């Protein structure tokens, strides 16, 4: 019996850490937020998790104002404005009060918690009468008592209206964490580094994914491979495009950062610690924290059927308008050592088939479903709607493939699609 379906069920979460690198230098971060919702309505992304963007003179907790925006971003009114502009294009905005961000300790001492909770408390008021559909809270392995102040929080943001969202970050990738954390809320999203410790095999990214649901009793989570992050400095380059196949056609919210679309990373590690330009093209003004070609910026990857932006844009459109990826159940199917394989099925509409070859060589499937719930079976044969190498794209694309001899080239990864049988 399906729970009322919430706007952050319905496709991904985008964050933004640093407004102004996002922006660029032609304007203050927040305004110029504002003239980019067009290109982030392209990849029918639901909500941008921005910030923080507070007040915080770094470890001292008296010149830090969670409610006042810092002023080189803009003022309490644009946020307001940006906030409206964003409701016309139907994204949905989170608001990031970590608030010791520009220190060492983002959480301040553990002796000063009261002080920060009396802070927070007044906090989330003030901003959820502003208009915010949520809050994120990172480093929360750095917050004493973590599970009993974000049950807290949940509580007054769900006061207001259960379409309020709470996102929490850690550092962790252990299990037995994570669940500490989800267990002591409900309905928190939990954002970690859970699926980006890995030996990148088949198996071990299988183990990974059914362990976690297992642990949850496969209740609605997020997905991610960091609290904030790039995915193309936490995960092997070979496998960028795989990856974000994963994320999509996985159960739950996909959760991103700007420039993942692109395959951007960051800083590298004897430059200093900054987020790196958002490169909308390919000029100098964008080039740090490394020279970008063409290829690499968001006018070169707009026109090329065969760049990641267009994988992304592809996978955000069919995760927001089919009901087996909105919300359909998960089975994972056995498959050669190599592989990962599973399904996505809702009632009678169409089912999703995920096939992914973890190794640089050409595999068989092997396909099983030998324990799988009655009401649904493998097909013969089902129809290629995407594949990660774009060579077979431009010549396979809407054409039938026979299971039971299913081949997969070096690290390539498959969506199919077959139907609900009479
Ligand atoms: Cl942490």
């Amino acid at each position: 019996e399906l729970p009322v379906q919430r706007w952050w069920h319905k496709g991904a979460l985008y964050r933004i850490g640093d407004l102004q690198a996002f922006v660029g230098r032609d304007a203050g971060g927040i305004a110029g937020l504002k003239s980019h919702l067009e290109y982030l309505s392209t990849l029918k992304v639901k909500g941008l998790v921005l910030g923080p963007i507070h007040k915080n003179q770094k470890d001292e907790i008296n010149e830090t104002d969670l409610k006042q925006i810092n002023p080189t971003l803009g003022s309490q009114e644009d946020f307001k404005d940006l906030l409206q502009s964003a409701k016309k294009k139907s994204i949905h905005i989170i608001l990031d009060l970590t608030p010791n961000y520009q220190g060492q300790n983002a959480w301040f001492l553990p002796a000063q918690a009261d002080i920060v909770a009396t802070k927070m408390k007044e906090a989330l008021s003030s901003w959820l009468q502003d208009g915010v559909d949520g809050f994120q809270f990172r480093d929360v392995g750095k917050l004493m008592n973590a599970p009993l102040y974000l049950a807290e929080w949940q509580n007054i943001t769900k006061n207001l209206s259960e379409d309020r969202l709470l996102i929490a970050g850690t550092e962790s990738s252990d299990l037995q964490q994570i669940v500490n954390i989800l267990e002591s809320t409900s309905d928190l999203l939990l954002t970690s580094s859970y699926l980006s410790n890995s030996t990148f095999t088949g198996e071990r990214t299988e183990s990974l994914v059914t362990r976690f649901l297992n642990a949850t009793g496969s209740q609605w989570c997020s997905w991610s491979v960091s609290q904030a992050g790039l995915l193309a400095d936490f995960i092997p380059d070979h496998l960028l495009r795989l990856y974000q196949l994963l994320l999509f056609t996985l159960p739950g919210t996909p959760v991103f950062s700007y420039g993942d679309e692109l395959g951007l990373q960051g800083a590298l590690p004897g430059q200093p610690a900054k987020a790196p330009l958002m490169p909308w093209n390919e000029s100098s003004i964008f080039h740090i924290p490394r020279p970008v070609s063409l290829n690499m910026t968001v006018k070169g990857q707009n026109e090329d059927p065969g760049s990641l932006l267009t994988q992304f844009r592809r996978l955000s459109d069919l995760r927001g308008k089919e009901r087996s990826l909105l919300h359909g159940d998960f089975h994972a199917l056995s498959s050669s050592p190599d592989l990962f394989s599973y399904i996505r099925h809702w009632d009678q509409n169409e089912r999703y088939l995920v096939v992914l070859n973890f190794r640089d060589s050409g595999r068989s499937a092997r396909l099983g479903a030998s324990n799988l719930p009655a009401g649904i079976s493998l097909p013969a044969s089902a129809k290629l709607l995407l594949s990660t190498d774009s060579a077979r794209q431009s010549r396979e694309e809407d054409t039938s493939l026979k299971l039971e001899n299913l081949s997969l080239n070096p690290y390539e990864g498959l969506l199919l699609q077959f139907p609900f049988v009479a």
